[PDB]
């Protein structure tokens, strides 16, 4: 009905206007220091100092990435950026620290003619990945090229301890390059492998979510996964308010959702996950 509504009266844009104005805003100074600048891909996309996830190194803990944890739906997920050229040795420092499971790109390496995130694992099998810095060693297992994205098996194995650890990449290959995706079928059944590899469920640390600056569409994954869970808990689609759950994760992470029209496709996303899960 609303969804309906707001697209009968075109107000998408205002309601996109009043979410960022309602949204959160808090300190980011970490970030901002000197010392962290090439640790940034973007000047606007920063995170809170009260959420951003830490590393475990005596040197600097700076990593842009946020903890978002969702209390009633029970669900954390990490947002970061796509890893720097400089930065994948800390982006694999934190999945094991984290102790990650999954991993979500929902980003092309290289996307309008531009490189939108670093290549921070392994194409082929016979050529593994060691991140010096950090000490971590990364390995192709197997991946499984789909239409609209692939499932690597990495192995992403800890040099100081010797200790393996099996990673899940699932890397969505099709978001539009300008635009949201025309139908929220092929989100949803992404999202709905993410959730069936466990990635997502409480045995594990937080999945570390990811686009450029991990926030437009990583904001989408999250927004309509926490919703569809909680239209699940209460079994009432009725009390499940988009606005409002995305809102609360705006505490944890500024700009999830960048854009209206992005707004619009979450509701869809939600509306059309709600079928099977009602």
């Amino acid at each position: 009905k609303e969804f309906e509504q707001i697209d009968k009266s075109g107000s998408w844009a205002a309601i996109y206007q009043d979410i960022r104005h309602e949204a959160s805003d808090f300190p980011c100074r970490v970030a901002k220091l000197p010392k962290n600048k090439n640790r940034n891909r973007y000047r606007d996309v920063s995170p809170f100092d009260h959420s951003r996830i830490k590393l475990h190194q005596e040197d600097n803990d700076y990593i842009n990435a946020s903890l978002i944890k969702m209390e009633e739906a029970q669900r954390s997920y990490i947002l970061t950026q796509g890893p720097l050229p400089n930065t994948c040795g800390h982006f694999w420092e934190m999945v094991w620290e984290q102790k990650s499971r999954g991993v979500v790109m929902l980003n092309r390496v290289m996307e309008k003619g531009s490189l939108k995130c670093a290549q921070y694992w392994p194409q082929k099998e016979e050529k593994e990945m060691i991140f010096e810095d950090t000490n971590l060693k990364l390995t192709l297992i197997s991946e499984d090229i789909k239409s609209y994205y692939t499932v690597r098996q990495l192995e992403l194995e800890n040099l100081t301890t010797q200790e393996t650890r099996e990673i899940l990449h699932f890397h969505y290959t099709t978001w539009p390059d300008f635009g949201v995706p025309e139908s929220p079928a092929s989100f949803l059944n992404f999202l709905f492998k993410v959730r069936e590899s466990g990635s997502l469920s409480p045995e594990h640390g937080p999945v570390v979510v990811h686009c450029s600056a991990g926030i437009g569409r990583s904001g989408t994954f999250c927004l309509a996964d926490t919703c569809l869970l909680l239209m699940d808990k209460r079994k009432d689609p009725s009390s499940v308010d988009i606005k409002k759950v995305l809102l609360e994760m705006r505490k944890f992470r500024m700009g999830l959702i960048q854009t209206a029209d992005q707004l619009r496709f979450s509701y869809l996303a939600v509306i059309e996950g709600a079928k099977f899960i009602m």
